[PDB]
């Protein structure tokens, strides 16, 4: 068990359009996106990809602007689905082999070739990635061990080096890098310690360190960082209190001020926030009401505004938006969305 | 035409912990840097400090794909030279030569693939290019041309797409382009003319909407600029006016409105940005105040605030960033700091 997960991934496009990507009530992907480069952008409605996937779909831009979706498939093999350019169509949906236990996690290494991360049959973290820069063909899956019990997650640090968290065993957040960046060395598996009752949600700071988020045992969110850029040693755990009933979501403000969102015990949108600065001291948590039934996801958008979506109490996907203020109603931009996150 | 506006005193870069960090030549030619202590507007400076060399170029530092450093410059045997961080923000190599016999400074960009490509003026007047051969590493590729004749110091940026594409004035005094056919590739384009006449280096961005922007003095002495119709394919030449004496700089505020910066015919700093959103009108020109002797460099700090250098009338670096409603006032960061451009 993990707390309730995002319903949606998405992603700021490289012409600064929002677009967003789920799992329609026919097992199939759809997404959404913006039709213009700003908040408050009609959107274009859902429209399929097809496919027919057992796991949250994730979408990554390649490095040279083109998406690409992964997603576990009926197989439980790793399959995909990329833009063919920037601004034209899709692939076919193709196989990427091996057999996974969780969503994929994504991530480009300094050299420009994703890297994807997914739990194995064995319960350990699998890595299989592009050899050459945005391109396949793909390398042979391998593992690098561990005994996990969440999706897990990735992110670069400031020196180029890929790091992977997941939780273990004993419900702490648990941790493993790269050596060198581009590299197939990586660190023995790590513990952060705690006790972890979501997905590990993973942001780099402006100033070069990894912050980890995650609910607690107390269903609080708590976060945990990198005391130096891209270094050891780890802080303690940090309580930012709350009492939340679904996964965390974090993304930066345009000023890098971090800021934490989350389905409260009413079921509406909560969040904190950073105040005065990047490391400044975070707010006491506010409300920003709707009734959701998804965690949601954040994300900045083309205007340097935090944009939120979250599945709704008729199955839709319901948006609301930053404003020189305060926030936007939600509006609704339809759709029926299932969780198909491959652990819950 | 042989002159171009006054160029910018210092090249600046984001650093891999988020802070500014700026690079210049002394009065003994050696090129010396400047930080900020923290990332934050108004943190203190650590003052100069030398890294060598004698230099016959304006220095370009240029990030690595894993966060180190890298300067380059043309030597006093008109080779290109560089010198880099040995670990992500930490101690810096030795300056070696990557050969060649270059007549402008050195324009540097990374490839979707981490590979650093160096862009400049050979002795027979063409572009001349040299990369790294795998990402953020030696050793380097053989120097190769682009053919041309150019009578600026080139610009280069990456496409929405990771197509490089380089800038430069012509014989004709015109714009002309050239470009990346695709990303990390040996296959370039011909030559091609935007027209216009300018009397500046091109200063090149890539808006929120993945459209690549040139700025550039024309003959009338008013800041003109031009840009990608879609994202990465142009319009005509539009101008902004000022009478300005000296480059143009211009960065994007963190909601990612466009503002331009340039010397005025009071020598102050002057600026016009664009209103309301990133596809909004551009404001009339507006003065900073100061009294320049280069043209100034604008930057984005980790505050989401915008800072500009500029020499000042004693030859020190001075600087002003913006505030919540005004600028700060100047200040000196010390040093004496040369123009040692290749071409002026
Ligand atoms: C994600 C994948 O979706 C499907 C791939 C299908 C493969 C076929 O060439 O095109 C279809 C749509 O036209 C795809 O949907 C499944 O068959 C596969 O086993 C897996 O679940
Ligand atoms: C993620 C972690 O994986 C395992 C770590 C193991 C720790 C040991 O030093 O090396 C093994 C393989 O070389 C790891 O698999 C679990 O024992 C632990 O409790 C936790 O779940
Ligand atoms: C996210 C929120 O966290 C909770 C706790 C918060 C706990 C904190 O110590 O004090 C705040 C102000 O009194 C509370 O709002 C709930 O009150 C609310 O229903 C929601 O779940
Ligand atoms: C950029 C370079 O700077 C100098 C490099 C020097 C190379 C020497 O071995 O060590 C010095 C450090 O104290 C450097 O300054 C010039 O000699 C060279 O010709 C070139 O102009
Ligand atoms: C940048 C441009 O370089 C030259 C373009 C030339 C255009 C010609 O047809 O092909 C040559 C070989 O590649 C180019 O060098 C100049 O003649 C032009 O005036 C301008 O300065
Ligand atoms: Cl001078
Ligand atoms: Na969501
Ligand atoms: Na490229």
């Amino acid at each position: 068990t993990i707390a309730l997960s995002e319903i949606v991934s998405v992603v700021n496009t490289s012409d600064g359009r929002l677009e967003v990507f789920g799992v329609g009530t026919d097992k199939a992907v759809w997404h959404n996106r913006q039709m213009a480069p700003h908040t408050g952008s009609p959107w274009s409605g859902w429209s399929s990809l097809k496919g027919q996937v057992t796991s949250k779909p994730v979408v990554y831009i390649n490095t040279d602007g083109r998406l690409e979706v992964f997603a576990r498939g009926t197989d439980n093999a790793l399959w995909h689905i990329w833009q063919t350019a920037t601004n034209a169509g899709w692939s076919n949906w193709q196989s990427l082999g091996g057999v996974i236990t969780s969503n994929p996690a994504i991530y480009a290494n300094t050299d420009g070739r994703l890297e994807v991360f997914a739990r194995g049959a064995d319960n350990a973290l699998w890595h299989i990635s592009q050899t050459t820069a945005h391109s396949g063909p793909w390398s042979s899956w391998a593992s690098l061990n561990g005994v996990i019990t969440s999706n897990p997650t990735v992110h670069i640090n400031s020196d180029g080096r890929l790091e992977v968290f997941a939780r273990g065993t004993d419900n702490a957040l648990w941790h493993i890098w790269q050596t060198a960046p581009d590299s197939n060395l990586w660190s023995s598996w790590e513990s952060l310690n705690g006790i972890i009752t979501s997905d590990p949600v993973v942001i780099d700071t402006a100033d070069g360190r990894l912050e980890v988020f995650a609910r607690g045992a107390d269903n609080a969110l708590w976060h945990i960082w990198q005391t130096i850029s891209h270094s050891g040693p780890w802080s303690g755990w940090q309580s930012l209190n709350g009492v939340i009933t679904s996964a965390p979501a974090v993304a930066k403000n345009c000023d890098n001020r971090l800021e934490a969102f989350a389905r409260g015990t009413d079921n509406a949108l909560w969040h904190t926030w950073q105040t005065v600065s990047h490391s400044g001291p975070w707010s006491s948590w506010q409300s920003l009401n709707g009734v959701i039934t998804s965690a949601p996801t954040a994300v900045r958008d083309a205007d340097g505004r935090l944009e939120v979506f979250a599945r709704g109490t008729d199955n839709a996907l319901w948006l609301t938006w930053q404003t020189a203020s305060s926030w936007s109603p939600w509006i609704s931009l339809g759709g029926v969305l299932i969780d198909a996150s491959a652990i819950k």
